[PDB]
């Protein structure tokens, strides 16, 4: 995927910043793992990604981070080593679970415009 198809919501210091969940939960979902802290509540949450794009559409997902207003990181979902490779559907499937955990923690949550372009959003 030539930098023109590679979308980069984050920057290098977001994407690998160290963060820490005071109340650690996490779920393999296929080929990815989701991870949230369920300390945060009632927040207004923006789900920003880094990911490659072919033929109009996610193709492959490097890294998403769940961001306060305030700018902090509370969830993640990242492609497991081992599992080799991933879709779009499997990519889709891990947004509708963080998303849920995250509601069911009272927060709001928004994807990024990108993320909504090339996955998210019917």
């Amino acid at each position: 995927t030539p930098a023109s198809r590679y979308i980069t919501d984050m920057t290098i210091e977001e994407l690998s910043r160290d963060w820490f969940m005071l109340m650690p939960k996490q779920k393999v979902e296929g080929p990815l793992c989701i991870r949230i802290d369920q300390a945060i509540m009632d927040k207004n949450i923006m789900l920003k990604a880094n990911f490659s794009v072919i033929f109009d559409r996610l193709e492959t997902l490097i890294l998403l981070r769940a961001f306060t207003e305030e700018g902090a990181i509370v969830g993640e979902i990242s492609p497991l080593p081992s599992f080799p490779g991933h879709t779009i559907e499997d990519v889709k499937n891990a947004i509708g679970v963080l998303i849920g955990g995250l509601e069911y923690n009272d927060n709001t949550v928004r994807v990024s415009k990108t993320l909504q372009r090339f996955a998210w959003g019917s």
